């Protein structure tokens, strides 16, 4: 892996393929079990493969910029409820090359109302992709649980996709949740 | 683990508590990517713990059976939407001792129409424990893809909760529904 300048990344040359993903969440007052603060709802996919993964995808020639990729993508795999915000490059988080694809991963975190975020939940099931290239959606359990296992340090034991984990483990640091 | 015979998780007694788990699944003749046969859909749910495992609960001291106990829980689980179909003791598939103290986990298969399962899939966001005991469901991928990795052995990789791995595993042999 390797952390690339996102004006280093836009200026790669025109063989290099780009996708971008976004963490979409809200502030979420509720308590697990009357006893465990939820923190903030934050939205991941399972993904026709079998792994953990953020909602977005390839930008295309199509696409003027990363963020009409972004927006683009987000709203075959989300459904109609993600047209009502838009990830922009304020919403811009980072930029990971690897190896092995000729591939540029940017991550954006989308904050929105627990309203918005609830909405997208809902309709996730009547989108394109459903059934398809995305097998449902989950939530990022925040808390650790008595045992220091079950909960955050468990749900990161599943599979995840390319810099899916450490892109949530980078935001969830800046959250000031650990 | 430890199998018992229905009667005989039954006759545990007082000190035993008993958990009911469903497997919700209908035919689906989807096509990922235009070749690749979905085969079936079947359900299963992110726990708290961050866990997959199937929807259910226990069953408590107000039900007359487990079959009553696993379709309220499921209501709980699911919502309104599980209130379609109602799982039977002809869905009933095993017992085993589980992890837990005194746990024994009964485990059902039932079959719906796809669109009574899509139906279970569009309300699960307003269902009671969505948000709290449940984090969302998922679909099992029952294909692999062309790198021998991808769908089903991946998936099975993931955590999952008791021996719910199992139970799918054994499921997916005795109901026929890979190729
Ligand atoms: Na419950």
């Amino acid at each position: 892996a390797r952390r690339l300048e996102l004006g280093e990344a836009l200026a790669l040359g025109s063989g290099w393929r780009h996708v971008c993903h976004a963490l979409l969440y809200a502030p979420d007052p509720g308590m697990l079990a009357g006893r465990i603060p939820l923190r903030y709802a934050i939205l991941m996919q399972m993904r026709f493969d079998g792994r953990l993964g953020f909602p977005g995808g390839f930008v295309d020639t199509q696409d003027r910029s990363l963020e009409d990729g972004l927006n683009r993508e987000l709203r075959e795999e989300l459904g109609e409820a993600a047209a009502a915000f838009r990830v922009e490059r304020t919403d811009y988080r980072s930029s990971h090359v690897g190896s092995g694809p000729r591939v540029v991963a940017h991550f954006y975190a989308k904050r929105l109302t627990l309203e918005e975020l609830l909405a997208v939940e809902a309709g996730a099931t009547r989108a394109k992709d459903h059934g398809l290239e995305v097998l449902g959606l989950v939530r990022v359990p925040l808390y650790t649980l008595r045992d220091g296992v079950g909960g955050l340090p468990t749900f990161l034991e599943n599979s995840f996709i390319g810099s899916a984990r450490e892109q949530l483990l980078e935001a969830l640091q800046d959250l000031g949740l650990l």
